[PDB]
């Protein structure tokens, strides 16, 4: 999982927008050219719609498959998702570890305490799927390459 800075500050942002309510929030991006993936874009599973006077992409939801043409929409795919939950500083809990269907995707732990985001960790499923393991923090190469599955829209 490659992330910059300013994404990781938004995804504890994030955080404190969805709580108190229940939600988590998916990680949208690029395929970098390592074959990992990075995080250019955030949405959290939370629906926040004010009266606004425009046309749709589809409907508000941020179910998953919502976020899927969301994430169409910009040119990009559900490349990891993340949870916050008010128990351990940062890591994966049994249910939300055994709920975990994506054994490709970046699981990103954020330590959220009732609105207060304080800590970020990212972690990868083991392809067998019976823990977690975890990743270092890397921002993307300083040049970043052509990309080969962004589209654009």
């Amino acid at each position: 999982m490659k992330t910059t800075p300013d994404i990781l500050d938004q995804i504890r942002v994030h955080g404190a927008d969805a709580y108190p309510e229940e939600g988590c929030g998916f990680l949208l991006g690029t395929v970098t050219d390592d074959g990992d993936n990075r995080v250019a874009a955030l949405h959290r599973a939370t629906n926040r719609r004010s009266e606004q006077r425009t046309r749709r992409y589809e409907l508000t939801a941020d179910d998953y498959r919502a976020a899927d043409a969301a994430a169409q929409e910009q040119g990009l795919d559900v490349v990891g998702v993340y949870h916050s939950h008010p128990d351990h500083p940062a890591r994966p809990s049994a249910t939300d570890l055994e709920e975990a269907t994506f054994p490709g995707f970046t699981y990103v732990i954020v330590s959220v305490r009732d609105g207060a985001p304080e800590a970020l960790t990212a972690w990868a499923l083991a392809p067998d799927r019976s823990e977690f393991h975890r990743e270092d923090i890397v921002r993307p190469d300083p040049e970043a390459p052509l990309e080969h599955h962004h589209h654009h829209h």
